[PDB]
């Protein structure tokens, strides 16, 4: 999170971070709970993970200096690719984590909506990008939860800014004209939680984006909503 401030505790419940512990055991990418055993994650986290084996997802961590040998931890079961998934930048940056065990739900790990059915046509103004990522671009990944309100784009002003790439109704993005707050390289997976009548929904998952907060560069995420049906199939 760049030009992020530090979170407090049940702030952001659904929020979770993916270890790997190979080669060695790091915070490698963001999460959010949208199930007692389902977290909702980006596909290019995995790019290089051979099995679910070497994961770990923790839940209810502000600090990543609570993480000890005998912290709690979910194992994943299984990790569900959108099928589509090719690249980041391209779209289908979404995986769902099937853990090995129930998530007992406390103010520290709740779960987050997914946005609702009939709120397609919603103008989201409270919007939150959260995570443990770098705060630039050759930084090294942080250790309490940064937060950082962020203003959605329209597809139309993303895709000017965007000429090279292909900004689809799959995506959506977030981000000032003049740079300044935005996530970075760690924040990838997590939740772009907007607020909208006191409920959150995960309106996007962190995806990409040219440089990290750079002015006229907008953070770019996978569109939840779109992919609901796909969720739906999946978590049932
Ligand atoms: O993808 C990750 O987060 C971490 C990760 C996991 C697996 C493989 C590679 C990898 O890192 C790639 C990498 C390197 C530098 C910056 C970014 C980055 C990430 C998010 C966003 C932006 C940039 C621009 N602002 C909007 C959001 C990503």
């Amino acid at each position: 999170i760049v030009g992020g401030t530090a979170s407090v505790r049940g702030e952001w419940p659904w929020q979770v971070t993916l270890h790997t512990t190979s080669p060695t055991q790091r915070h490698l990418c963001g999460g959010s709970i949208i199930g007692n055993q389902w977290i909702l994650t980006a596909a290019h986290c995995f790019y290089g993970v051979e099995s679910p084996k070497i994961l770990r997802v923790y839940s209810g961590i502000l600090n990543q200096s609570e993480i000890k040998e005998d912290t709690s931890f979910f194992g994943v079961q299984e990790i569900i690719i959108h099928d589509q998934y090719k690249m980041a930048e391209s779209g289908y940056d979404i995986a769902l984590l099937k853990l090995e065990t129930t998530v007992n739900y406390t103010d520290s790990q709740r779960p987050i909506s997914l946005p609702s059915k009939g709120d397609r046509n919603v103008i989201y103004t409270d919007c939150w990008v959260t995570g443990w990522g770098y705060r630039k671009l050759r930084d090294k990944i942080q250790n309490t939860l940064q937060k950082a309100k962020i203003p959605l784009v329209t597809n139309e002003e993303c895709q000017k800014r965007y000429r090279g790439h292909k900004i689809t109704h799959k995506m959506i993005c977030a981000g000032y004209r003049e740079g300044g707050k935005d996530a970075c390289k760690g924040d990838s997976g997590g939740p772009l939680s907007c607020k909208h009548n006191e409920v959150w929904h995960l309106v996007g998952i962190t995806s990409w984006g040219e440089g990290c907060a750079q002015r006229e560069r907008p953070g770019v995420y996978t569109n939840v909503v779109e992919y609901v049906d796909w969720i739906l199939e999946k978590t049932q």
